[PDB]
């Protein structure tokens, strides 16, 4: 069902993450980590202290799809990850959904924080307004491999 997912997303903040390649998203799914540009890293650190959940929604450039979404479990930290290419700050993340969602299925959602353009459109780090981001996450196929119980107990 969707009740625990709705609880995790309650009063959350949402950010679009754009990766150059599938390899980095695959590494993030295997290792529970993400790194981003310093300008975006500053935004995510601020948001992490500010909200009960910060959700990253991932899209590989040119894929026409989102590849899943995850919750920050830490601010960025330094001191290695073989990313394909700065990306030195490393966030810990808990995956909420590792399934894909094609952009065709989100064509009815627009992001007020990006001029009400379709939510698929935006730069890496673009914030997605609460209602848009919640509805986007709810569109993904349920990921039955994930138990949100341990996620809820970090909030
Ligand atoms: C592991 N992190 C990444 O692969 C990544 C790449 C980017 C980016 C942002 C703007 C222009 C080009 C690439 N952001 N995150």
């Amino acid at each position: 069902g969707t009740s625990k997912l709705k609880y995790v997303l309650q009063d959350a903040r949402f950010f679009l993450i754009k990766s150059n390649n599938h390899e980095n998203v695959s590494l993030a799914k295997a290792k529970g980590v993400w790194s981003t540009l310093p300008v975006n890293e500053k935004k995510l650190n601020l948001a992490f202290r500010s909200a009960r959940s910060v959700i990253l929604i991932f899209s590989v450039r040119e894929s026409g799809k989102f590849q899943g979404f995850a919750r920050l479990s830490s601010e960025s930290h330094h001191g290695p990850i073989h990313w394909v290419l700065m990306l030195g700050g490393v966030f810990k993340i808990d995956w909420i959904c590792r399934r894909e969602l094609p952009f065709t299925k989100s064509a009815h959602l627009t992001n007020p924080w990006n001029e009400h353009k379709p939510v698929k459109i935006g730069r890496d780090g673009q914030e997605i307004e609460l209602e848009c981001g919640t509805q986007l996450c709810l569109l993904f196929p349920p990921d039955e491999s994930i138990d949100l119980y341990q996620v809820i107990h970090k909030m």
